[PDB]
């Protein structure tokens, strides 16, 4: 495996997304993933439609919730069902709940299958990283030294693993001798460093960050 990974150097990352007052993290986590084997399979970097999520998945049958919360896997298991997915430019982004307008002549991914990692392996989330491409991962993401991060590793002891929030690991690598895991956020540019965040890899499953770990498969 390498040491560096970052996928945005391959062009397989979109624009980092704001999902303002919408609880719709678990939608752009399983986009960012998806968007992510779509380039490498298609070689088409498109921003796929989290709304697309949010309003069609919230069902019995899935347990997302649309803006109450959802599940990276289950926003996967919705796209591999409805046999495909809408671009965010023909289904944009809301940040409401709103009645399901899904339109297959406007598709522009599937998906066939989705792989879970082990629960708090972070072995198993490098390699997953490196090789596969973007994982969609969930964190304990409700500490101020998260939200007001700015530069470094992100190594705050109040972490647990309780995990809140669904966020995209596009890579990894090591900041000063401190192991991290590069993370793309849902809370625009203007969080942490240009939407990003450096959390602590290799250091006990630092806020669960290795607990639910899934990517798409195409
Ligand atoms: C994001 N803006 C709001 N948070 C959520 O939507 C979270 C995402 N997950 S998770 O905590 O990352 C997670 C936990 C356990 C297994 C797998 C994952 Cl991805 C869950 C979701 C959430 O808070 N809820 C509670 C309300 O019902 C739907 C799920």
């Amino acid at each position: 495996l390498p040491d560096t990974v970052d996928w945005r150097e391959k062009g397989c990352v979109t624009e980092v997304k704001y999902q303002g007052s919408c609880g719709a993290c678990w939608a752009f986590s399983a986009v960012g993933a998806l968007e992510g084997q779509l380039k490498l399979k298609t070689g088409k970097l498109i921003s796929l439609s989290a709304q697309n999520l949010v309003d069609c998945s919230n069902e019995e049958k899935y347990g997302n919730k649309g803006c109450g919360g959802g599940y990276m896997t289950e926003a996967f298991q919705y796209i591999i069902d409805n046999g495909g997915i809408e671009a965010d430019a023909s289904y944009p982004y809301k940040a409401m709940d709103e009645k399901c307008h899904y339109n297959s002549k406007n598709r522009a991914a599937t998906c066939s299958r989705y792989i879970q990692l082990p629960f708090g392996d972070e072995d198993a989330l490098k390699e997953a990283v490196a090789t596969k491409g973007p994982v969609s991962v969930g964190i304990d993401a409700s500490h101020s030294s998260f939200f007001f991060y700015k530069s470094g590793v992100y190594d705050d002891p109040s972490c647990t693993g309780n995990v809140n929030h669904g966020v995209l690991v596009v890579g990894y690598g090591t900041l000063d001798g401190k192991d991290y895991w590069l993370v793309k956020n849902s809370w625009g540019l203007n969080f942490g460093d240009q939407g990003y965040i450096r959390m602590a890899r290799n250091n006990k499953n630092h806020c669960g960050i290795a607990s639910y770990c899934s990517y798409p498969e195409i």
